[PDB]
C-alpha cells in the first residue's frame, strides 16, 4: 500500500472509559523526533483529536505516545484570517469537514471553513513545511506557546520560540525550540517576549499563500536553527516525496497480500504505526556529531537518546520485529537505551521523554537478552550485564527507577504482598533474571549465567496448587486470602489472575509441571478461553477501559486488547496441540480494521501493531532472548520479508480462505518442518515458507516443543 493511502484516523476513535487503540493521527517520519496532528479540543485532556469532532484548533507539534503519558515540549500552530479579540484556541477555532480533509503519514490537508483558508502540513525528522492558501486579505499564524515560553522576531522572515510544557520531567525546566522561516514577511514587529500560556498572532498583511519552513531542537534555538539550514532550500512537494521514500524503506520490508484486500488495508495501517516509536531523541551537532539533552544533569551530553517508549509494551513484539527486519534501527536504540542507564544509574522503562516509571518489570531486559542471542550489538553486552546486575541487586532511592522490593525480591524468592501489584514484579523479575543469564551466557560468564537461571525459577513460589493460579504471599508464605479469580488489581496489573498466571516465557515447561501434566494445563487454557468474559472490579473500586475492552468480545479471558494475554494462543505449542488455537489466532486477527475503531485495545507504541504484523505472517516471539518464534496461523497467502542480513525469505500459502483455520503442513526451503517454533537462524537463513492450510486440523504427534529453561 502506498503511504500517501493511510489514513492516520486509524485507532483514533477513543475516550478515557473505552479504547480502540488510543492512537493519535500521528503525522512524521519515521521515528521523527515530533509528530504532528490535528486538535479538535481542549476540553478533554488527553483526548485532544477525535475523528467524529469537527472543530480544529490547530496544527499540535506533538511527543505525546499514550494518553495516559501525556505530552511533553507541544505546541500549536493556527492559520487565522481577519481580527481576533481573544487569541485562545477556543475563540480562535473553526469547523472543518473531516471527509473533505487528507489525514496521512506524510501529509495533512484541510479546510478552515471560518478563514476560508486551506493549508498542508509536510513533515521531516526535526520540521516540516507548513503551507497557507488565503481567500480573505488579513492573513495570520497563531502560535499557542503552553508553559513557560519566550519569543523573538529576528527579522521580516524569521520567529525562534521556546517552550517548557511536560506531563512528567526530571528537568523542571525542560526546553523545547522551535523556529520558522517564512517565505513572505510578517507586516508586524513585535519586541522580544516572555510569560506563559503564550498567544502569538503572527501578520502577514493581504498574501494568498505563505510557506512556513520551521524546525525544532531540545538542544538550542542555534542548534534548531542548524536542523533548519539543513532543509531549508526544499520545497513542500520535495520534502514530500523525501518523506514518502522513507516510509517506502520501510514498507518496502514487508510486502504482503491476502484473499480479503481489507485484511491487506489493515497490515499496512499497523506497519506504519510499527514505525513511529520510539522516537529519535538526539540531533546532529556541527560535525554531524550525536547529540542529546539529558534532563537528570540537566545538560547536553554526546550520543544517541530515543524517547517514548515503556518496554512493558513494547519488548513484546517490536524489537523482536525489528531483529529481522530493522537491525540497523535495533543496533542504535539499544545505544539509546544504554545511554539511559548511563546518565541515571538504571535502565530505563518508561521514557516520556525520561524515566516515568508507570508499570511492572524492567522488561528492558528482555530487548537486551534477545539482542545478546541473536548476536544483536554483541559489543555492548558487557555493558548491558554490569547494568542488568546493577538493577537486579540494588534498590533506587527514587521510585521510578529499576526494580521495587529489589532486596525483598532477593531475600525471599518472591516480592512480598505488602507491594502494589507484588504478582507482577515478582514473575517479570524472574523472567528478567532468565534475560540475565542468557546475556552471561553469551558473554561465557558461567557463574553469573548458574546463579540467573535459579533466579528465574521464582515464579515458582507464587503458584498456589490448590487454585492453579499466581497469588500473591506475605513474608510468612501465607497467599492472600479471600482469592477470587476474576478479581482486578490489587495483586495485578490490569487483570485478574487469569490475565496475569501465564507471565512464564522462561520456562513453560516448569510452569506445565507445577499443574501436573501437559493435560491439566491443557484443562486450564480451555477453561480461561471458553468462560464468559466476567470481571470483579475489586482492586480498583471502579471499573477501567481494560475490563471493559475484554468483556465487549467473547473472547473468554483471554484479553487480546492488553499484553498481559497477547501470548495466550502460543500456550497450546507447550503441551504439543498448536492445533487447538490455530482457528482462535484467525479470529483474534479478526478484530483489528484499519478504521477509527481498528485495534481491541490500546495500541501501545508497535506493541499492538507488531503483534499483529507477527501473527499475520503466522509466527510470534513468545519468549524474547530464545531465538525462536513459535508458529500460529497466516493470514496472508503471500509475503516477502527483506531480512536485515540482505536475504529475503518468501510466504506462500495455499488458498487463505476464511474455512482455513488449521495448519496441515509447512515446508521451509521444500524440506517438511514439524517443531512448533522457527529459530531465528532458521527465518535469518531465507528461503521459501510454504504454508499447505486446511478446513480441520493435522494433529503433528512430535515431542518437539518451544523453548523452555527447564528442558533445554
Ligand atoms: C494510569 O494509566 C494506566 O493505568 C490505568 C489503570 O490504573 C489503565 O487503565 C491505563 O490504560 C494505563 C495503563
Ligand atoms: O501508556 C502507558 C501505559 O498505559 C496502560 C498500560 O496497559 C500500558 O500498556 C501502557 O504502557
Ligand atoms: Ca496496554
Ligand atoms: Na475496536
Amino acid at each position: 500500500m502506498n503511504i500517501q493511502a493511510i489514513d492516520t484516523r486509524h485507532g483514533t476513535a477513543n475516550q478515557h472509559s473505552f479504547s480502540n487503540g488510543n492512537c493519535l493521527p500521528y503525522t512524521g517520519v519515521p521515528f521523527g523526533m515530533n509528530f504532528y496532528a490535528p486538535q479538535t479540543t481542549d476540553q478533554k485532556g488527553s483526548w485532544w483529536f477525535h475523528p467524529e469532532d469537527r472543530t480544529f484548533q490547530g496544527y499540535r507539534v506533538t511527543h505525546q505516545p499514550s494518553p495516559w503519558m501525556g505530552d511533553f515540549s507541544h505546541l500549536l500552530m493556527t492559520p487565522v484570517s481577519g481580527s481576533l479579540s481573544e487569541l485562545s484556541l477556543f475563540h480562535a477555532q473553526s469547523s472543518y469537514r473531516p471527509e473533505e480533509s487528507l489525514f496521512s503519514p506524510v501529509e495533512i490537508n484541510l479546510t478552515q471553513l471560518r478563514y476560508q483558508i486551506t493549508s498542508q502540513l509536510i513533515p521531516s525528522m526535526y520540521g516540516g513545511i507548513l503551507t497557507i492558501d488565503y481567500q480573505q486579505k488579513d492573513n495570520h499564524l497563531l502560535l499557542t506557546l503552553p508553559g513557560r515560553y519566550q519569543v523573538k522576531q529576528l527579522d521580516d522572515h524569521q520567529v525562534a520560540v521556546k517552550v517548557i510544557n511536560y506531563s512528567g520531567c526530571e528537568d523542571p525546566d525542560f526546553s523545547f525550540y522551535f523556529v520558522l522561516h517564512f517565505e513572505q514577511p510578517l507586516t508586524k514587529w513585535f519586541a522580544p517576549s516572555s510569560g506563559e500560556d503564550g498567544k502569538i498572532l503572527l501578520s502577514f498583511g493581504n498574501i494568498a499563500q505563505q510557506v512556513v519552513h520551521f524546525s525544532s531542537s531540545f538542544i538550542s534555538e542555534k542548534q534548531a536553527q542548524l536542523n533548519l539550514a539543513r532543509e531549508i532550500s526544499l520545497r513542500s512537494t520535495e520534502m514530500l516525496q523525501q518523506g514518502i521514500a522513507d516510509w517506502h524503506n520501510y514498507f518496502d520490508r514487508l510486502k504482503v497480500t491476502h484473499e480479503n484486500p481489507e485484511h491487506t488495508k489493515t497490515f499496512y495501517h499497523t506497519l506504519y504505526r510499527t514505525f513511529l516509536f520510539p522516537q529519535t531523541f538526539y540531533e546532529l551537532d556541527e560535525n554531524q556529531q550525536p547529540i542529546h539533552y539529558d534532563t537528570f544533569s540537566q545538560t547536553v551530553r554526546p550520543g544517541v537518546l530515543y524517547t517514548n517508549n515503556g518496554f512493558w509494551d513494547t519488548y513484546k513484539t517490536v524489537y523482536p520485529l525489528f531483529s529481522l527486519i530493522a537491525q540497523e534501527k535495533y543496533e542504535e536504540m539499544l545505544e539509546g537505551f544504554l545511554n539511559s542507564y548511563n546518565e541515571t544509574g538504571f535502565l530505563p522503562k518508561w521514557l516520556s521523554p525520561d524515566e516515568r516509571g508507570l508499570m511492572p518489570g524492567t522488561l528492558i531486559d528482555a530487548v537486551i537478552a534477545d539482542a545478546a542471542v541473536k548476536k544483536i550489538r554483541p559489543d555492548l553486552m558487557p555493558q548491558f550485564l554490569e547494568a542488568m546486575k546493577k538493577g537486579a541487586t540494588q534498590q533506587s532511592e527514587r521510585e521510578n527507577y529499576g526494580r521495587q522490593g529489589t532486596l525483598d525480591y532477593l531475600k525471599y524468592g518472591y516480592v512480598p504482598s505488602t507491594y502494589h501489584e507484588s504478582v507482577n514484579h515478582t514473575l517479570d523479575y524472574a523472567y528478567s533474571d532468565f534475560c540475565i543469564s542468557q546475556v552471561a551466557k553469551t558473554l561465557n560468564d558461567s557463574e553469573t549465567a548458574t546463579f540467573y537461571r535459579q533466579q528465574a525459577l521464582n515464579y515458582q513460589q507464587l503458584f498456589n496448587p490448590e487454585t492453579g493460579f499466581m497469588q500473591a504471599k506475605d513474608t510468612e508464605g501465607n497467599f492472600r486470602p479471600d482469592f477470587l479469580d476474576i478479581r482486578w488489581g490489587k495483586d495485578y496489573a490490569e487483570g485478574s489472575a487469569w490475565q496475569s498466571s501465564f507471565a512464564v516465557y522462561q520456562d513453560f515447561a516448569g510452569l506445565i509441571k507445577l499443574y501436573g501434566s501437559e493435560l491439566a494445563f491443557e484443562k486450564k487454557l480451555i477453561q480461561l478461553c471458553n468462560q464468559a468474559p466476567n470481571f470483579n472490579v475489586e482492586g480498583y473500586g471502579f471499573e477501567i477501559h481494560e475490563m471493559s475492552e475484554m468483556a465487549a468480545i467473547d473472547f473468554g479471558q483471554l484479553a487480546i486488547s492488553n499484553q498481559p494475554s497477547f501470548h495466550y494462543p502460543f500456550l497450546f505449542s507447550y503441551i504439543g496441540k498448536p492445533e487447538m488455537a490455530q482457528p482462535l489466532l484467525k479470529q483474534l486477527m479478526q478484530t483489528f480494521d484499519a478504521s477509527p475503531t481498528g485495534y481491541p485495545g490500546d495500541e501501545d507504541n508497535g506493541s499492538m501493531s507488531a503483534w499483529y504484523i507477527f501473527n499475520s505472517l503466522g509466527f510470534y516471539p513468545v519468549t524474547p532472548g530464545a531465538g525462536e518464534y513459535v508458529i500460529g496461523m497466516p493470514l496472508v497467502q503471500t509475503a516477502e520479508v527483506k531480512l536485515s542480513n540482505g536475504k529475503q525469505l518468501t510466504i506462500q500459502t495455499s488458498p487463505n480462505k476464511v474455512q482455513q483455520q488449521f495448519i496441515h503442513e509447512i515446508q521451509l526451503n521444500q524440506e517438511k518442518h514439524t517443531a512448533p517454533y522457527f529459530t531465528h537462524q532458521e527465518l535469518l537463513n531465507g528461503g521459501t515458507l510454504d504454508y499447505q492450510l486446511g478446513i480441520v486440523p493435522n494433529p503433528q504427534t512430535t515431542a518437539e516443543r518451544p523453548f523452555s529453561l527447564s528442558t533445554e
